[PDB]
């Protein structure tokens, strides 16, 4: 039986809400949330991990194109590959592409495999974000009313499952009689509800949120 | 140990190659072409399955995008949700966009899941076409080498990991001294070697063949 709400900030499991500013490296920051948390659950330090790091170093070879675009599975693939990925404090974010600077001095987590989950369905998202941790979907955030939401829950009848932006949901519950899922946002604090969007649950899939969701984990 | 060759078309799984023209259902024919090896493995009746079905019904909620493109793995969702898809004798190809004509009255096979291969690992996806059946992958056919290939072993020196065209892996091999995927294309039986490509293999994830993999399966 799942508990009927979760929100991992409560388990001290997810980092300050980022600004990507002009660079569409939401993917890198989706991917760096997920497994921010599952480095806490390992062990029990909350560290903000690169995202610069992903935009120089998981490039062409992994089907990303830095501040034009990517995707977190292939994100986790390269940390997987490199064997690390550094701190935030050590390679910090720029908004911009910039040559690949990965140092293991500073590395500051590793991954040992990913999961994708089936498409659209958010019975088996609420069962990975209960037991696994915070995981990370994309998102169409591409409505007039997106950039504007400030409160409740997030229902846009134009939305679609044409998904075109990388967050990360850290819970899930219910607000006056609307299911939603916790989603993290980096797009700053001024954004939302400092940084997050309650969006609609169990409404179709609404936004694309079950569409493509990937989390993380660290092994012994 | 893996054989060191491996081709679905002896074992009676592979159907005719198919012709999309100027429709770009390339993800839709992947995807029944991995899903017809498997409905020979479990009922021993080799049937080629509705790629229409996919164009017309595995639409919006889906991601896809019909004759202007989509995904394998969510056409194998579709098939889940949809409990079926109709043989392509009851729902032939038109290549075009439709409204959704399924019938369950025609439904040819079924679908219980899929699984999507980590990133760019040859070798996994070498356990999978030979453990598993055929897979479904996406490859960077974006090069005119890639359609005016004839013969032999397929090797693009500015070929990419940006993948874009579905096709399906139906086996793999070498040619004196040059490893291949052996891919079943769905641009008609002039492409190529009657309807084939065979794809570098074991050259750094070669136009993204390993990139996107996945394969369906059915129930038992
Ligand atoms: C940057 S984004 O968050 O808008 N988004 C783009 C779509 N991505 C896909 C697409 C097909 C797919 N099939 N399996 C996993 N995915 N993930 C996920 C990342
Ligand atoms: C139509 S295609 O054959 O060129 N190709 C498009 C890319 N697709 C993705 C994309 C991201 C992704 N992340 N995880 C799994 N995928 N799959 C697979 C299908």
């Amino acid at each position: 039986i799942l508990p009927d709400s979760v929100d991992w900030r409560e388990k001290g499991c997810v980092t300050e809400v980022k600004y990507q500013g002009s660079c569409g490296a939401c993917w890198a920051f989706s991917a760096v949330g997920a497994l921010e948390a599952q480095l806490k659950l390992k062990t029990g330090k909350l560290v903000s991990l690169s995202a610069q790091n992903l935009v120089d170093c998981s490039t062409e070879k992994y089907g990303n194109k830095g501040c034009n675009g990517g995707f977190m599975t292939t994100a986790f693939q390269y940390i997987i590959d490199n064997k690390g990925i550094d701190s935030d404090a050590s390679y910090p974010y720029k908004a911009m592409d910039q040559k690949c600077q990965y140092d293991s001095k500073y590395r500051a987590a590793t991954c040992s495999k990913y999961t994708e989950l089936p498409y659209g369905r958010e019975d088996v998202l609420k069962e990975a974000v209960a037991n696994k941790g915070p995981v990370s979907v994309g998102v169409d955030a591409r409505h007039p009313s997106f950039f504007l939401y400030r409160s409740g829950v997030y229902y846009e009848p134009s939305c679609t499952q044409n998904v075109n932006h990388g967050v990360l949901v850290v819970g899930y519950g219910d607000l006056n009689g609307k299911e939603y899922w916790l989603v993290k946002n980096s797009w700053g604090h001024n954004f939302g509800e400092e940084g997050y969007i309650r969006m609609a649950r169990n409404k179709g899939n609404h936004c694309g949120i079950a569409s493509f969701p990937s989390y993380p984990e660290i092994h012994h």
